[PDB]
C-alpha cells in the first residue's frame, strides 16, 4: 500500500461523510501532511463529481499561500487518497467553537485580518477563472497566524459552471435562484458571513424567515463593538444585488482592511 508505505499515521484528525483524514508523517522528508482517506465514489455520482471538482481544482491552481497546497492524490484498495497541506491551527470552524468556551474571541484588528487573508486566497482563486462555491469556517485553515483556503470539492469554472450549492447557511440567494452570471461575487458573500461567524454571531439560519432577513442585506446579531466602517463594509458584502457585492480585488485593496 503506498499509504502505508510512503506515511506514519499520527491521528485521526478528521471524519464524516468525507470519509477520514489523517495527521501523517511522510518517511521520506519528515513533514507532517493532512491525508483523506475516503471510499471511491460509485461512479456517476455527486460523490464523484466533487472529488473529480477537486482534482481538476489542483490541476490549475498550483500553490499560494492563503490556498491550503495539493500535493498528490491516488487511488487503491477501492479508497481515494488526497494528500495536502497541513495547518497546525485546525480549522476556523474549531477556533471560534474553542473560542465559544475558554472563552476568548476574535476583535475587530483580528477580524480584518482574516478578512483580508482569505480575500487574498479568493483573489487569486477568481484570477484562474474558478470560483471556490464553499467558503465557511470548516474550510479555512490556520497555520501558525496564516489563513487558508481549502476543502475544493465544490471549485466550478466562472463558466462554464457546474454548481453543485454550497452550504445553505452561507449561500446567497441568487446561486439558489439558479443565476450563475456572477459567481465569484457569491464567495464574496459567504465569507462576510464566515467573518461575522468569527466575530460570535449565533449559529446560522438554514432556511425560514431570519435566513431570508440575512439575503435582504441585513447583518445577523453580533456580540461586540464593529466601527461603522467595518460594518457597512461586511454589510456590502451580502448586499442582495452581486453587482454592488466588491470583488476579491476590490476587497484586498480596501482602506478598512489595509493594512
Ligand atoms: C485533507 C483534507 C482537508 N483538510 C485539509 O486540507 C487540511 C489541512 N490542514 C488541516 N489541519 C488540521 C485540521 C484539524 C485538526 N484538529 C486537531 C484536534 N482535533 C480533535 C480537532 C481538529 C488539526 C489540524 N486539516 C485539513 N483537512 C481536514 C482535516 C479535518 C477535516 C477536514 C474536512 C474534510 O473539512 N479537513
Ligand atoms: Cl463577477
Amino acid at each position: 500500500s503506498r499509504y502505508t508505505t510512503e506515511f506514519h499515521e499520527l491521528e485521526k484528525i478528521g471524519s464524516g461523510e468525507f470519509g477520514s483524514v489523517f495527521k501523517c508523517v511522510k518517511r521520506l522528508d519528515g513533514c507532517i501532511y493532512a491525508i483523506k482517506r475516503s471510499k471511491k465514489p460509485l461512479a456517476g455520482s455527486v460523490d464523484e463529481q466533487n472529488a473529480l471538482r477537486e482534482v481538476y481544482a489542483h490541476a490549475v491552481l498550483g500553490q499560494h499561500s492563503h490556498v491550503v497546497r495539493y500535493f498528490s492524490a491516488w487511488a487503491e484498495d477501492d479508497h481515494m487518497l488526497i494528500q495536502n497541506e497541513y495547518c497546525n491551527g485546525g480549522s476556523l470552524a474549531d477556533a471560534i467553537s474553542e473560542n465559544y468556551r475558554i472563552m476568548s474571541y476574535f476583535k475587530e484588528a483580528e477580524l480584518k485580518d482574516l478578512l483580508l487573508q482569505v480575500g487574498r486566497g479568493l483573489r487569486y482563486i477568481h484570477s484562474m477563472s474558478l470560483v471556490h462555491m464553499d467558503i465557511k469556517p470548516s474550510n479555512i485553515f490556520i497555520s501558525r497566524v496564516m489563513f487558508k483556503i481549502g476543502d475544493l470539492g465544490h471549485v466550478t469554472r466562472i463558466s462554464s459552471p457546474q454548481v453543485e450549492e454550497g452550504d445553505s447557511r452561507f449561500l446567497a440567494n441568487e446561486v439558489l435562484q439558479e443565476n450563475y452570471t456572477h459567481l465569484p461575487k457569491a464567495d464574496i458573500f459567504a465569507l462576510a458571513l464566515t467573518v461575522v461567524c468569527a466575530a460570535g454571531a449565533e449559529p446560522l439560519p438554514r432556511n425560514g424567515d431570519q435566513w431570508h432577513e440575512i439575503r435582504q442585506g441585513r447583518l445577523p446579531r453580533i456580540p461586540q463593538v464593529l466601527s461603522q466602517e467595518f460594518t457597512e463594509l461586511l454589510k456590502v458584502m451580502i448586499h442582495p444585488d452581486p453587482e454592488r457585492r466588491p470583488s476579491a480585488m476590490a476587497l484586498v485593496k480596501h482602506s478598512v482592511l489595509l493594512s
